[PDB]
């Protein structure tokens, strides 16, 4: 139908501590949660089904991402580390080591040869996945990163900050190709490409989020309705059924907008914390959400739409 109907599935609990990050495998058969209590858990994306736990990061983890095959995760940790994981084994293939502060954000490129991360340190790297080498740090923000993300080719990189600001790089130069938001505040708390790399939905903790045109470089689309003054909270791009905004919030509800109109058209009510973190499945009418320490669950909804 021309709205969805979400509907609470399965609540998988198990996180000791803030959940962080919850990310579907691009496969679609698992889901990859990161938490405050230095795990990362695999479930099953469809019946919510424990498989592992992967540890070895020495603090908390803020930030979990699959490879383009669904083989690899990266996480970024506030021991200054991101480890690259083999989902299969479990094993940590690599420890990334250069930052000087916590690493918040990660993400494989297209090609899932590079790792982007942003860091605390102010910095973005850029690392080389079979080496684990640091191949470029960028200079990129004044203020801790909130959120990197190459685009999809490959060729760009979008970055976040406190610093209020939101930069677009040329991943082989390491060299900035704009400035697309550029104000003293309000923080930019998360930003990501739309699929085809033409947009990138930005959220501020002033309570909105933006669709901007990359190339215009100009606002398109605003989102209100929700709260967002505090934590970084992922968004997302619903494209399985409606084509769909989904965000969490700090009323502690999952909100859905239609793209193109901008109304709000579904409030998920069920979590006992701010939701951090939200993901849609890659073929499926799918949501996860995840919740910080008062709650501790990730949930999985289903729409019809
Ligand atoms: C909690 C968290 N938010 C982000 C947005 O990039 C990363 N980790």
């Amino acid at each position: 139908g021309s709205k969805p109907n979400y509907a609470l599935k399965f609540t998988l609990a198990g996180h000791t501590k803030a959940v962080s990050s919850v990310k579907f495998s691009p496969n679609g058969e698992w889901l990859a949660s990161s938490s405050a209590d230095k795990l990362i858990k695999i479930w099953g994306a469809y019946d919510g089904k424990f498989e592992k736990t992967i540890s070895g990061h020495k603090l908390g983890i803020s930030d979990v991402a699959w490879s383009s095959d669904s083989n690899l995760l990266v996480s970024a940790s506030d021991d200054k580390t991101l480890k690259i994981w083999d989902v299969s084994s479990g094993k940590c293939l690599k420890t990334l080591k250069g930052h000087s502060n916590y690493v918040f954000c990660c993400n494989f490129n297209p090609q899932s040869n590079l790792i982007v991360s942003g860091s605390f340190d102010e910095s973005v790297r850029i690392w080389d996945v079979k080496t684990g080498k640091c191949l470029k740090t960028l200079p990129a923000h004044s203020d801790p990163v909130s959120a990197v993300h190459f685009n999809r080719d490959g060729s760009l990189i979008v970055s976040s900050s406190y610093d209020g600001l939101c930069r677009i790089w040329d991943t082989a130069s390491g060299q900035c190709l704009k400035t697309l938001i550029d104000d003293d505040n309000p923080p930019v708390s998360f930003v990501k490409f739309s699929p085809n790399g033409k947009y990138i939905l930005a959220a501020t903790l002033d309570n909105t989020l933006k669709l901007w045109d990359y190339s215009k470089g100009k606002c398109l689309k605003t989102y209100t309705g929700h709260k967002n003054e505090k934590y970084c909270i992922f968004a997302n791009f619903s494209v399985t059924g409606g084509k769909w905004i989904v965000s969490g919030s700090e009323d502690n509800l999952v909100y859905i907008w239609n793209l193109q109109t901008k109304e709000i058209v579904q409030k998920l009510q069920g979590h006992t914390d701010v939701v951090i973190s939200t993901a849609c499945h890659p073929t499926e009418n799918i949501i996860a959400s995840a919740a910080l320490e008062n709650d501790k669950t990730i949930k999985l909804w289903k729409s019809d739409c």
